[PDB]
């Protein structure tokens, strides 16, 4: 390997320069399935990374685990490999009442519930998305007739109390984040995820493109346990999206 | 008056939901000048407002004057009076070689070195831009051939330390702020102002649409005194694309 | 002119060393009409300047605008035009239920609720006062027979959530700033306004002297509308106020 | 599945209530090859989980990603499924002169630069090992002869910067970062790893039981590039400790 | 003397090397009176001193004064007069509704509601006991059969509202420490005091050791007066466990 | 005991509602000594009270202890005792080169290098003396015909690292206070000691007026050493200084 943690050598890239990152291992093949000539790299902890072509150039697609510290391993060690270009897509909840379950949320920046973020850049910096990335997306999105939103996400280093979820082992959420959701969803934020703000910053400071699309597959303000072929067809979706806006960047 | 500073009434907008917000008087009658039926409605303060209509729709140009404070009062008072639409214009001050004297730079999103973005939302909440606002904005750019930059703004609530200016009165810059321009430098900010982090911050938080455009006049990498042509060329060509913005948002 | 902002050449203010610092451009003219020789030197953005004579000496009245940025501004270019101690007079709404309308408050330091004032000291440091300046403020006070509290003043970036106005677009004020009020008046806070903070950490961080009077046209525990007899006698009062402690401290 | 994340049933526990947590899928099947019975459970995401048995009782092993927010994810599930003590085992980069490559770490507390650990208790709470985890680690470590320490790491939200890592695709580290490394050094901290202030707070802030162990594989104030036996004699002595130690503490 | 404060000579210590470290200096004779050859060497503010002598060896009995200011001034002149090793002792007010009086707490390490321990280290470092002073501890506890209870400690600036002590001059406590109380319960805060936060950071980060143990007089979920032979017993054992944790660090 | 710490009843104080505060007990003798009719009244911990009469009206002196938590208490404890007024007295060492040795210091406000201040107010409150006992103290000491400077002090929770004095055990100071002492010179801070950001912000925000003078006994911009007869004298002169202020608040 090139690299500490992907297990990746730079001709494996075969002069990539843009990544499609998802947070789950299972989902990098079905994107990369998705291209043409896809083949599997490597899968090392938590970074799965296949390769494949659109339009006849190189594509990778690699997992970020589950957090801003995995992801801040994939995204330097793949620049390092010489991806500039990096869009995030995921499936996600929605918590305003006017965002519908199968509507696609392009992130225009991130509120910076992480701790990553910090080791790039100091609060105040924006976890923005690089406008290019950010305008593929939404186009992209408007290229299959997809209901779009564009907006903050708020971006959380944990799934459970950063994100008011009480039904846990010990029902508890921290002073700082009780009441915090209803705080976001008056500022109009759209969802939780786990990953943008390190992705956003990491990249806005350093020169390197990103941007972040997702599929609704609950809201949580009129929550629905969501059907099997929903999520898989929202899923889909949003992976055509960040496919096609990949292809509109290169 | 209905407001307690701008010195309007709700009939002197006549319908206007889009204000174009510089921060000097003195360009009020500038912008308001390029359109139809340019009237003047009040000054008082830092706040001049005009009125005037493109393609036959109402539009007002108001001053916010220097400073999140100021800017605060006005974008809040021109919404109770139905504006939900602010486009920032201003000339800049570069901080990155590669950009030029006579560029235009369209802000994404700002650094929060102000305080009254802190009154509408902490400091972990981007101070982004409206995606349809910097689109238009970077559109209308284009469409008169700017050479435009698309990026991250620094916004500062002093024009001396906070942009690490020496030759002044103490020559000194509190330790928080020296060296911190050439950490913005690094992390490819691209210039500073001193209204974006709050303008960007309340509308994002309170469901208004804003954005910001600004002409180059000095880089700071490769400082050059400006003649006053050069400004009023380079605020003109902004200007031109200000309300070439507000055409495409009405 | 010999500054970016306020339009003045050094030899304009013939050797004062002394500037009185209200936010407004009207109330600068209401200043300087008291004193002997008044001349109106420069109006540009917010900043309106007028210079008169004190029992022969020259004295400059400079209106800030609203907010720490601009008078951040104002303070650094008058002391490059040699300014050495500034008196901030203001009108104002108390909150605190045994001060009256017509009663005038002398701070004697400020809560830093804005943002300038950390481009000079970190938010430890005291917003306060100058001991001669305040002592001549209270002395001035006396010496018109007026009723006089002497304490703290919250200093805020905005008119509206940070001092938490509800009767506004959103109706909604931030978590971190909702009940702050409640907070100050418990602790003893006199009033609010929106220029202190910055004027008195930079002055006190710089070694130049500065103080602020104010004159009491509403209480919000007790909330009156203002007649306007009694705003434009209690303005009267407070700017002979500001103008006799002046004479004091030549 | 009776949890979100992990792929596991209360029933494929079999009553368990200890857990072992190294960071990486692949050292799961090493540590449970080293107890009885060890059997796969389920593998999701980057969290690979076996059962095995020690001294009649049911044990698990279960990965936590990198980071503290995969590291929450899998506290949480285990928690519902009953595990009441979280033992985790890593191989680490010592930053002391007088720590050699062999040696094994036992750590007291974490230095928090981490975010996960702000969602379980303010940054004024100590993260804090289990007295009687610590105590058990230590003693296994004593018992095969180990050369051990016992003391403070410091736990981070990433490899590259926030270790001080230089040779990155920028090469730079953002100002709060840069020397914090001699910071640590000058006050006694042993080494940097990426789990253990989420895992040492959350627990300890919920009435979990939990410690940490490393093996020592490369000293930055000495470094020497480790061959592949020093790596796996180093991993296989540190997960002979933890196994020891859990046998003390079920 | 050799000190600022504590008016020592190096040689009155004779080679002591480890100080029994109470707050008051009525204690500090009841725990030197327990050794041998007890002799009083100076008492300046509130640093009382003696010498005393187990199994042979010098020991030090100096207190610290209340609060982490004073306590960081005895730390550093006895760690410039030789003493490596520093033990507190106290009786405290129990948090919990499980832990009963006259029952032994042994402070793991302890949460910073302090100010000096920042004069130290960072906030993110752990105010953590020395892992050879804290076993010391539970093991003199368990040689004289003490109900132990080993955990985290809230260590603060303010005997008051630092407590949420409610029966004062005033009646307030200031918001941010307004429910704290209940916090540091729901994440198993053993107690409060006012001297560990500063006492474990200062030594942790400084390469001297030092632990606490205290006995609990009083239990706030279940508040009793306490009885005055209680709280003579309970003060005897928890000075027996301190001297006895001395002699196994010797 | 009326109170839990400093050994005194409501009828011990004789209806005095002013009190003295020195740092240290022996410190109260000297003082009570100047005034009429002087009686020890209590000695627990690092509080020593006497009362004495002035001017026919009882008066309080009771010493802090150093720091911020011992003052905290004992302010608390005079003020359910009655008292109102609280003036510190001590001897100190200058950091500004125009300062003398023998000069008299009264503070203005304070830099808060403390933890207890933030029990009672948030950080951006000011930590600013009452400006009648300021004008006292300032009255008093030119009526001795005292060089006196009014200005600003830093209040530190440390007298040594807080201090920037590196002849110390470790050698060390932390990063956060490294270079610290020539920020607070270059802002015209006075002095440095260790209980007036505590005493000023509770008196402040609790309706008690307070206000502190010192004596100077070394510059360290200059620094001699004191002869016994300097630090007398000096002594003496504060000492002086502050009875002649309490003579002027009665
Ligand atoms: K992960
Ligand atoms: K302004
Ligand atoms: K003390």
């Amino acid at each position: 390997s090139d690299v500490f943690h992907l297990g990746l050598t730079k001709n494996d890239l075969q002069g990539a320069t843009l990544a499609i990152v998802p947070g789950g291992p299972d989902r990098v093949e079905k994107i990369a399935a998705l291209m043409d000539k896809p083949v599997k790299l490597a899968s090392h902890r938590e970074f799965t990374t296949w390769r494949a072509e659109l339009d006849g150039k190189p594509v990778i697609v690699c997992s970020t685990g589950i957090g801003g510290p995995s992801t801040s391993i994939a995204v330097e060690e793949l620049a390092q490999l010489g991806i500039r270009t990096f869009l995030r897509i995921g499936t996600t909840g929605a918590i305003q009442p006017h965002i519908n379950v199968g509507d696609v949320l392009v992130t225009t920046a991130s509120v910076r519930l992480d701790g990553a973020s910090l080791h790039f850049a100091p609060l105040e910096f924006p976890a923005v998305a690089d406008f290019e990335c950010t305008t593929a997306l939404v186009e992209a999105a408007k290229s299959i007739g997809a209901t779009t939103h564009v907006g903050v996400t708020a971006s959380s280093d944990t799934f459970y109390p950063g994100q008011e979820r009480y039904d846990t082992y010990s029902g508890r959420v921290v002073r700082h984040f009780k009441g915090s959701m209803e705080e976001w969803q008056a500022m109009g934020v759209m969802n939780y995820e786990m990953e943008s703000a390190t992705l956003l910053t990491m990249c806005a400071s350093q020169g390197l493109r990103a941007g972040m699309v997702a599929g609704v597959i609950v809201n949580r303000t009129q929550q629905e346990i969501p059907n099997a072929e929903t999520m898989k067809q929202t899923e889909s979706h949003a992976v055509k999206i960040v496919v096609e806006a990949a292809r509109r960047l290169l």
